[PDB]
């Protein structure tokens, strides 16, 4: 159940105290990173949110934002510090005795600190529930990351099937290849005995791909291993198409018929097309 | 019918409820590479834009920018929390008494947190018609791609004629070439214990019979409906293969002169086929 | 020693001027920034508590926030008389300038330092804030330390993960050797082709070298070997496990293209895993 | 061609919506390090950027800083929500009614956010001319860095040519000192002592000539400034290569020093690791 | 008066304008290297704290760091920048003209940024008292580095004195070693009369064992006065040791007896010993 | 004239255009290192300010930092005419839906980019920057050849104790020389070796000339007259001293392992002392 490191996954609480909204996106990237925006209520939750989501995710680099909308009618009724307003009121009425001017404006003392104040304090009941949904948001994120990806098995699985299709085109085309350089050699040789076979049979091991066909053999039967094993392959995929490549390479290098030629060409296509889907892969 | 990597579209479409433009981008690129620039109204329309696009392009890297402006009569409405104003202009006429002075400023009362508020709007019928546009928007985008894709195709075409009239101009020397042949052969027979002869390949007919060979299969590769890009690169190789084997044989002056143009006609069309999806 | 560059230690202070909690943090970075959110009246800490962090904390980007609140300790509060004078005084010069205005007196009180509390001394509570401050750092150096020790671990486990992939190559190799030169003398016996003397052997010769690994096999194990030394020896480790990974990859790379089995191939992938699973690990430390 | 790994680069375009400018610093590192400080608008840039600069670049540690000027008075007129402020001041209104006082500040109306909103000028065509203006400052920057690495070649090539002064400064100082100790050791045993055998005179003599002869490592120097110029000639892996020569550059020079029986051959094996260090100090700085 | 290399001391003076604390740590090194970390207001004081680190320490690797923590006070005059004032008014006055109206809020223009202006604090008064608090932490530093010191000198005593018993245990094997000596001369006259050359007076200069304990023993009388000196001994320390070696090599490399090569082998046990403690004098 | 790496000077100039302080530090350092902290208005002078410092200073690790603070424009500040003129006929606007309201000019200069940037010279500016840096600069090299001096002193006061020992050294030679005649031929006595009568005293004489320490006395006095000659050389020396130690160092190791006596061992080791002690105050010199 291999995964992609590409996906999306919003969710939105609603509650009398108010709402908050989890959006988490991500995108490609070598190594994972993690990246956070969290209102200042919920800013201590920031170790908290990493450490769930470092864990769940081996792989991408990953942005979670949280946004946080208190309802101020359900915001608990304000209070007024009686003392505290008349402690400031004196206080200006000695500044307005030294400058002999001035008046003092009631919103003001209103705005100053400590004067109109809320003690709701019901912050640690909704952190645990934001806690709970940001579980949910980020399973909806890790099967979206899970849905995407057995669409990216299923295009590599058909590209590895088109990849052992071409090698039986060339299994069948070389042996007759084979017989037909050594017969072009000879008419060549028509200006020019025994043993020359023995030089013959020696520069046809040079020209002969099969033991290079096993081993992209090989190397198809352990792709659809890695595939099966649930761990961060993204990597190991890469550096298995490189060594598909290798031996397709090599293969149209030692080619001397065009028909294998056009068969190592459609090798490399079929190549391409899964290290770019290997790409989207964790 | 092939698509060039980079390609340019906009479309802008303009409503009661505001404006916006989807300006879409690309360059070429080894795989697909997708960017976008979306509001934060619309972050969520990322993974439906990122699946149309997807879809419809194989390669390149693609940037899409979306602009939402809207109108200041839409989407604008003020919530007045009537309670808590009423609320403050009590609390304050307390302290205007203390004070036995002072006057109320409205716009501080509007700006108290809990006063002033905005309600949100239902977005949903915008961002369907926001989303049909980035529709419109791709379908101008892959025709714009088929057209500067068509000129490569021409590009293409014409130095693979110039290819076989290469090939066919070497063929006259054919005869020279087997004389060539025979006599390189018989004068390391002439120096003469590790003697392979064999192991010298000098036939360049078979050279020039596979080089022609990939001519008419490139034609079949421009044909094709799907991506033909890669395909195409890995074909000049091949061009450049047989160049390189009928570049080693000093055979005459006119065989050499054509090689080289050859390997010019090949680097070419390697040159636009990187324009190529 | 090695210190992880990324860590996370917070820690509460409570009293009777207030409740005050130091929370920094640290993420890996090739340079050392620190980015401070402190209140106004710890305003002017700013430099004293950036020179304390960046002492013993040498690169990272590190964000330390200290959260401030006042206590009200059941409402009298201190009047700086000199200090709003002298502001009236000084708005005074300034009406004479304008020949207009006048002196708004909640304006004087809203200026920092005319109003303070009574309840609290704020050189009192800065000298407990930054004795907290010191104590989050020893145990931030700490929560480094422990996370180093807990990479090193990483490194070692792939490190004897490397050395043990080396040993299986070269338990194959023999085998590999023999099933060529038994490949070809197959192919000779079937084309009933003359053999002639000493020109199988050369040719045998010239496969061997082809196939031969054993310098890059060799080179590998001396790199482990490196590998334990630079991380036993705590000066510059940071920067020098950089450069082992290069050598570690183009040793491999080296490997996998001088393959001839797909069993040898397979495990030079795993190599390739390894320094890559090594490689993530070497840029949290510092 | 070998080049240097400490250069700057400035490049300033001039337009009607401000002034850009680039600014490159090169500091020697093994490691390829690139930062970058770019403007709060174009910091979307970075990633273009550094695409462009680590595949120009060969390793080094290059610092880049991006300077955005707007011209403020040119560009970016306000823009008057109408609707918006009418909507506040029936609000402020409202309140009016209720407190039976107060006055409506219209500068308070326009600090309201919404209210005065400057148009975003698309910095589309702006973004465009400052990548342009950064593969001319890296065309810059690679010139210098070529320009200052024939600098470097230049100062390693005028000591290369004190190396082989100094080695031929000994050579010929050398047989003089040889028949000198031959001189002495006669002097000392005829004054005390007795002639020995003749033969014994001439074994110790060849036993001392060995024992200060320079000749493998003073011949040794000379191959390696032929090989060392050469090393300049060849343009691939220069660096790497040019660092093993000073080894073995210092190498013998050491060993000279040791068997160095003259206060003046002695002090032509120190002017030799004086020029050895010098040549140090420029290799570091090229790839 | 030995002093050891790794000390570590730390002072702090408090007053009515702030606190500030000197800390000094230092290792072992071959030469004398300091570092200093010091604030932006006393950067100044870098080439002037240096010279006093210098003159009373010779060799060691010693860290100088510096906390100054001035008080937060808001008690500081404020200067009235009246230049910056006018040029407000001025400017405030053209608008007045455009909008037709206004007037000029005096505490408005003195919020504006650079109209009130701390007073800079002159440091010239603190610096003289932090300088002076540098030198009792430099005499603290000192008296733990010499504590420290003279534990090495009683274990270096130690030391010498078994090799001084060891000396006396070999020199009861002299007349048994004055044997073994002669009967090393008399075994290379071998076929005596035919090659013409004489090892024999070369042997006489290798094996004189009787010299070298006499000369060892001169070493050790040498060492103890070594450690009365004032001067840094770290190095002389060091340089005498590879003489102890170089007398012990001889009883080390010829077996005369098992006992004595025991107790040559001691012998080079304790002087590695006290190579170890003399890393770690001055 | 010899120059010490580590040096400070700091200059502070002031203007009408405001105050400006160059801060100049430097450490030892096996090459020339120059770090630059610069303001932005100042960061084009980077390059100029590189090429005058590398022209006078050969090699050290130095920080070199500029602290300009400008000063408001004294004898009128530039204001935006055109934004403030749109935002009174804004606000005028307002009124007129409001009825009522009055504009307030501080709250118009108040808005973000009414006050536009203030004019300043900054050519004629840097010219004096630049004026300010050759003088710390000059200044700074005179804190340099001021440290060189004291450590020229102590290198001079240890070359003296150098020659001191070689002559003590010198007058026991032959003495000791003569101790190893009789010291030898006594121990082949004891063993009773018969002597080879002339030949003997021929081999003997020609072993004391291997132990003659005189040829490492005679070039070690010409390695200490040649040190003063580097000591009156206007170019940089410490590489170079540094590499002449390690000679002095050569024939002191030569010396005490030919060795004989104890007296000449003490004087070896009293070398190999003045030796490091010359080098800890060269290890400071450029």
């Amino acid at each position: 159940m291999i995964r992609s490191m590409t996906a999306y996954a919003r969710r939105e609480i609603k509650g009398e105290w108010g709402s908050a909204t989890w959006e988490m996106r991500s995108v490609n990237q070598r190594y994972l990173e993690t990246y956070f925006r969290l209102p200042e209520q919920f800013r201590s939750l920031e170790p908290v949110v990493r450490e769930r989501i470092r864990s769940r995710l081996t792989r991408g680099k990953v942005e979670c934002t949280l946004r946080y909308e208190p309802d101020v009618s359900a915001q608990g009724e304000l209070i007024l510090n009686e003392k505290l307003a008349k402690q400031l009121v004196t206080a200006a009425n000695w500044v307005k005795m030294q400058s002999d001017e001035g008046e003092i404006n009631p919103v003001d003392i209103l705005r100053w600190p400590g004067v109109m104040a809320a003690q709701e304090q019901d912050l640690d009941a909704i952190a645990a529930e934001i806690l709970a949904a940001l579980d949910g948001t980020l399973d909806d994120f890790i099967v979206a990351r899970e849905t995407e990806g057995q669409a990216l098995k299923a295009l590599i699985e058909q590209r590895l099937e088109g990849v052992t299709a071409e090698v039986v085109k060339v299994r069948s085309h070389m042996p007759e290849i084979l017989q037909w350089q050594r017969e072009r050699l000879v008419t060549k040789l028509e200006d020019a005995n025994n043993r020359l076979e023995q030089e013959l049979v020696l520069l046809a091991q040079r020209i002969d791909v099969a033991e290079e066909l096993d081993r992209l053999e090989a190397h198809v039967k352990e792709t659809y291993n890695i595939l099966k094993k649930k761990e961060a392959v993204g990597r190991r995929l890469d550096f298995m198409m490189q060594e598909f490549n290798r031996e397709s390479n090599t293969l149209a290098s030692k080619s001397i018929n065009a028909e294998v030629t056009n068969s190592a060409i459609e090798l490399k296509v079929l190549i391409e097309q899964m290290r770019e889907q290997i790409q989207n892969i964790e």
